[PDB]
């Protein structure tokens, strides 16, 4: 499953992503829009043996389990099948998880690039929300 972007920004506001810690949902939907151009399934291999999952591309060394990551810790402990899901529930779970860890949305590498000190309202206008 690939959302649309209105879609996605009505998925992410039920799930209570809207302002949480701070963040309005704007940033959120750009995130997902860089990181795996909203792509629920989407991976992405790495140099260290991780690999990121799904449509928020959720690190299997730090944050859920493959199986096949040296140095994994599990910190939102979930398996990282979980994160392909067309269901965004365990996706947005992990990412309260990740944001709340320290750095806040910093921690996504498209969205500190793409993302911050833009209008990221604009990835919600023209959506019913």
């Amino acid at each position: 499953k690939v959302f649309g972007r209105c879609e996605l920004a009505a998925a992410m506001k039920r799930h209570g992503l809207d302002n949480y810690r701070g963040y309005s949902l704007g940033n959120w939907v750009c995130a997902a829009k860089f990181e795996s151009n909203f792509n629920t399934q989407a991976t992405n291999r790495n140099t260290d043996g991780s690999t990121d999952y799904g449509i928020l591309q959720i690190n299997s060394r730090w944050w859920c389990n493959d199986g096949r990551t040296p140095g994994s810790r599990n910190l939102c402990n979930i398996p990282c099948s979980a994160l392909l899901s067309s269901d965004i529930t365990a996706s947005v779970n992990c990412a309260k998880k990740i944001v709340s860890d320290g750095n806040g949305m910093n921690a996504w590498v498209a969205w500190r690039n793409r993302c911050k000190g833009t209008d990221v309202q604009a990835w919600i206008r023209g959506c019913r929300l």
